[PDB]
């Protein structure tokens, strides 16, 4: 089965009033994800925020956040064609592996430290930053989903939720990077509990184990993410001025993430779709109007590797 | 005439929801002040740590068209914010006198509340209630805008400057009450009203008003830069300050971003004065370095007005 020019795949995940399956472009063979929310199921209140949330999901264009492609909307049925993170869950991965050293800690931490600050700085904060939603590519690069969306509107986090939530300021993601930096650096949660009661003991009481191999630089930056207080928590630009954040990276440290220009003239790229029956008078409107259809999913899917 | 710390509490100006503003008397300088006054045991433990992230806010307006805070008295059940005082109360009472505002005259209004509500945008501060009750004016004329920052429980939204939408907290909320004000200012009247709230905000949603023979092409089309249905496609502040109308007579003054003065807190004829009063140098020094808020530095700002 199929919608518009993809193969639908196995489904990814389910729940509320959302699906998500992988899926395959038919006209390039690259991997996408879909969402599917059968609109019969929602009322005109939840019809109207969730193409409010499609129109920001349409204005984040940031390397680590999942990009949307294309959107198809039918009588019945919203689907949005989105990036696939073909690894699946940062939590798989340290699963595997153990712990990430400090380095590799580092590396994905800055680049999920760019991601959410580049939202808060669009006004737009996640509330829902968990271990289901933090994901891999195929080249160990780090892709959020769901930034945007309202929870109903997602397949479906109490050891990550800020304690103030136990509001919805960026703040509250701030606590859940801090959450998410311990787990890097330990493979383990800070707070947890044999209950939802104890977790929310633990969480209130703010403690949390700093075992051996965690370095001082390390401990203390995570002091400026675990604070009670949403109002003493450190902001995202101040923290992305921290020492363990730019060890290493001298000359290179970690600031507000800027938009480059998108090159939409890319002849290769015309040279196909030409080939594929699009005009190029037809590939450059939709381009230049960036109009989320299948021609604009389309360059951007020649963009990315094959098969894949 | 009661004290509350260093001041004479006044008549009363406002009072509603959690707040009473009064008008009071600082007994150090002599200078009038505004006081609000909110009975901290009628919050809960939650409205009352918003209150105090607002008053931390609050604390970082710094534009000559935004109420000044000068001083916070805390109390085991009272929080008091003492502030500037607006001694010619609404722009509206001004409309009502004198009817509409001539162009020149609207301009030069609309273009301080124009830069006081970009001053707290860029600070990703929005008001969010915008309306007659909290646009006002002082002696000299100029205008000062109350409540930015608050929630409405801590202040003394009104259908007819309220965006279509929350018939959202952004900027564009802020946009679109601009746009009604500055219909009020040109016309004397509000744009969009009716014979109860069914009909105003019937209004409101089909977004039009009437045009009067005094209002100039370019007032028009200033005013469709704001009063846009859809929120996305209204002006942003940056880009309406650079509005042929907004500018008209400031051609070599255009408007722009304001910028806050650098602040001087080594003015040693009124640390002198304050010396006088009985605060030692020592004190002084460090409440107006750590900018405590508190009855030195508030002391020290009142003795810098007329
Ligand atoms: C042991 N594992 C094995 C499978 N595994 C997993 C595999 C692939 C991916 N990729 C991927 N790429 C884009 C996505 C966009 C989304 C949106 N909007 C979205 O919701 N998802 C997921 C997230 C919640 C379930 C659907 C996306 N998932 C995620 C997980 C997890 C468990
Ligand atoms: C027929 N009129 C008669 C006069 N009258 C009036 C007179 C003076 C002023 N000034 C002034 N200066 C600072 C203020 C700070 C505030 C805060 N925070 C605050 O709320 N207020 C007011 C606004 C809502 C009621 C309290 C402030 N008011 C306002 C009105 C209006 C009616």
């Amino acid at each position: 089965p199929h919608i518009g020019n993809y193969r639908l795949l196995k489904t990814l995940g389910k729940g509320n009033f959302a699906k998500v399956k992988r899926a395959r472009h038919i006209l390039t063979g690259r991997e996408v994800a879909i969402k599917i929310i059968d609109k019969t199921q929602l009322n005109p209140t939840s019809l109207q925020k969730l193409f409010r949330e499609v129109r920001i999901m349409k204005i984040l264009n940031h390397p680590n956040i999942i990009k949307l492609f294309e959107v198809i909307e039918t009588e019945k049925t919203l689907y949005l064609i989105m990036e696939y993170a073909s690894k699946g869950e940062v939590y798989d991965y340290l699963v595997e592996h153990g712990r990430m050293k400090e380095k590799e800690a580092r590396s994905k931490f800055r680049q999920i430290v760019s991601a959410v600050q580049y939202c808060h700085q669009k006004r737009i904060v996640h509330r829902d930053l968990k271990a289901e939603n933090l994901l891999l590519d195929a080249d160990m690069n780090i892709k959020i989903a769901d930034f945007g969306f309202s929870n109903e509107f997602t397949v479906g986090s109490p050891p990550y939720a800020a304690p103030e939530l136990f509001y919805d300021g960026p703040e509250v993601d701030v606590w859940s990077l801090g959450v998410i930096l311990y787990t890097l650096v330990s493979g383990s949660l800070p707070f947890d509990g044999q209950n939802l009661k104890e977790l929310r003991e633990r969480v209130l009481r703010g403690k949390y184990r700093i075992p051996f191999y965690m370095s001082t630089d390390c401990e203390n930056l995570l002091k400026r993410f675990l604070v009670l207080n949403p109002i003493k928590r450190g902001t995202l630009e101040q923290i992305m001025k921290d020492r363990w954040i730019n060890a290493g990276h001298e000359e290179d440290e970690l600031k507000p993430f800027v938009e480059p220009e998108l090159d939409i003239s890319d002849q290769k790229r015309i040279d196909i779709m030409v080939g594929m029956g699009y005009s190029q008078e037809e590939i450059q409107e939709s381009l230049s109007k960036m109009k989320y259809d299948e021609i604009t999913a389309t360059y951007l899917l020649l963009g990315r590797k094959s098969s894949e």
